[PDB]
């Protein structure tokens, strides 16, 4: 069966930045980098960064609300997320429906995310403040 | 400090379909649903699939690069890809990377991938043969 996964690969549109993004200002470990792409990890996540002609820049008005959230300590989050916002990093999302959140751009618009806690602290979080309609198995 | 992945936001277009594809086909364990999303989990990871007007269903020539590899055991691969066949599930590219690898497409067009190995093994066979400008750290 599936076991969980396996890497998330993002196309970029620009190399050096993105790399420079991922590394330098969100404290990913660098493992490889090449012509076209890179390799970093973030805990047990392997991230790739696929040097794509094809990927545009795209503001966040223009994309779906497909999201990659990294997991961050309570004690971590705040500070992170303001260096973030003082370093100039464009934001998509304000309103906190799914917990404690910061809302984040990368250079070619990647919806990113800040998040504190686990699935199982969000369904117990949800049980006492559910989405509409909200069933749990 | 950033210490994984925390969870994978796919937008879809019609929740009833992606539920089916990512518990039914995949396998994926359902534990909440609400009139306008989804929670399961596959291993460790957490994915929430979040309805939105928005997501088009987008033909693979018409998006990037980026994708999203789940994993697979090898003694599981070859039926599991062969399951995701006979559902007529479409394919987007063709394996020509080490480890097994098999490219495949949600309802709407979200790229995906079955993987067989980690980011340790994929180092180890480009500190062999490394890409062209490759660089180690
Ligand atoms: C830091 C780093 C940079 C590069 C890019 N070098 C570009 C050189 S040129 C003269 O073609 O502009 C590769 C690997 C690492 Br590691
Ligand atoms: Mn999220
Ligand atoms: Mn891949």
């Amino acid at each position: 069966m599936l076991s969980g996964l396996n890497h998330l690969t993002l196309a970029v549109s620009q190399l050096a930045p993105s790399v420079a993004f991922y590394q330098q200002l969100l404290g990913m470990t660098l493992h490889a980098r090449w012509d076209s792409g890179a390799y970093l990890s973030c805990g047990d996540l392997w991230l790739c960064l696929s040097l794509d002609p094809q990927r545009r820049v795209t503001p966040p008005e223009e994309s779906d609300y497909t999201h990659y959230a990294f997991s961050i300590s309570e004690a971590d989050f705040a500070s992170f997320a303001a260096r973030l916002e003082a370093a100039g990093v464009a934001v998509w999302k304000l309103n906190r429906s799914e917990g404690a959140s910061h809302y984040f751009l990368d250079p070619d618009g990647h919806k990113l995310e800040l998040h504190v806690g686990s699935l199982a602290q969000r369904l117990a979080a949800c049980r006492e403040q559910p989405y509409k309609g909200m069933v749990f198995f």
